[PDB]
């Protein structure tokens, strides 16, 4: 049993809810929240801008030190940093950005990072400001992630379309 409430069960391991990921993290304080990161960990907008704002910019300060030491992530890659006031850990995952011309085949590699964690609160990778089709992102998630993933989809309209169209 875990603390996640109000989710629709899609599969053995994948759950979904119309919820802003920021407010969900603050309520649950999950072990792992996933950020929709870019390779520079520049948390300007979308999910990343919203979680960084909720940490009062502490996520960005930690991220800048990480990049100064290690250099940029890979598209499809990840790193584990603090969850600050939102979670124990934040898993920063880089899905391909269609609005930068990145290979959508990298979306499966991105979701494979989730398998290193038993339970996660996450957004749909490459959705929102990253330009991919969220229906596709949900299909790759279900077909790639084997650990228990709780998805927070804020756009009520999109949530209803994801559920209605789910095979
Ligand atoms: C209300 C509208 O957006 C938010 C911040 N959370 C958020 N932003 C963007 N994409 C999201 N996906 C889940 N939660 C998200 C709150």
């Amino acid at each position: 049993v875990n603390s996640f409430s109000g989710y629709l069960k899609l599969t053995d391991n994948v759950y979904i809810k119309n919820a802003d990921i920021v407010e969900e993290a603050k309520k649950v304080k999950p072990t792992v929240v996933v950020n929709a990161a870019n390779v520079y960990l520049k948390h300007g907008g979308g999910v990343a801008g919203a979680l960084n704002k909720a940490t009062n910019n502490a996520m960005q300060v930690e991220s800048d030190d990480y990049i100064a030491t290690n250099g940029p992530l890979k598209v499809g890659g990840s790193c584990v940093l603090s969850g600050h006031n939102l979670a124990k850990h934040c898993l920063h995952v880089v899905g391909p950005n269609v609005n930068k011309g990145e290979d959508i085949q990298l979306l499966k590699s991105a979701y494979e990072n989730f398998n290193q964690h038993e339970v996660l609160l996450a957004p749909l990778l490459s959705a929102g400001i990253f330009g991919a089709d969220p229906i596709h992102s949900l299909r790759v998630c279900v077909d790639t992630v084997r650990t228990n993933v709780y998805l927070a989809v804020f756009d009520k309209n999109l949530y209803d379309k994801l559920v209605s169209s789910f095979l």
